[PDB]
């Protein structure tokens, strides 16, 4: 299966993509808003992983402006750990919200339980 | 819709009772591993909140019994909070897990994005 990972930050979305790969998914990866959806478009992948901060357009937009169109799963990765940050994460369509700093192994295992559920 | 809420502390069972209730969710409630089991049979609730620590028989065990015939939403709630326990949680059939203490807010936000996905 296709994962698409949104982050402006390169050193994580690189650790994200290695373990990823190292489970036999295919990575593609976005560094703002605007490619996250461009790349959403043109890879239409089985699940993204969305950080709320990005340049260009937010996570929370990004997010939003998918749901007008896929029911594609959408965990949220966010170093923000708020109830407020959370809920509204999740009110704006994602299926989960994962702080950082995150365990590589707990990340992988809500990418399977979210697969299996789409 | 229906939620079983499995839980052996009723102080944590009757928080939760109350907030789901308050949101317009039928509860049925379960305290223990047996009664989880019969209550799932006889109910057929739409989601089921599951704490892993239980008399009779574990969160766990439930959940992998549940999974054998079901795939009825289920969110693990518990106070053990490291990295194996979310991941075998999820790996054995959770869709979710959160820690206590919990938010109020959060929780029900976590109960409808499950929903809105099964």
């Amino acid at each position: 299966k296709k994962i698409l990972i949104v982050d402006d930050e390169k050193p994580i979305s690189d650790i994200i993509k290695f373990n990823m790969t190292k489970e036999g998914y295919e990575v593609v990866t976005a560094f703002n808003g605007r490619e996250a959806l461009e790349q959403f478009e043109a890879e239409q992948p089985d699940i993204i992983i969305l950080d709320l901060m990005l340049p260009e357009i937010d996570g929370l937009e990004v997010a939003k402006t998918i749901r007008k169109t896929s029911s594609v799963p959408i965990l949220m990765l966010s170093a923000k750990d708020s109830e407020f940050d959370k809920v509204i994460g999740l009110e704006l369509g994602a299926d989960d919200y994962v702080t950082k700093p995150f365990s590589n192994r707990e990340l992988q295992a809500r990418v399977k339980a979210l697969l299996r559920r789409s």
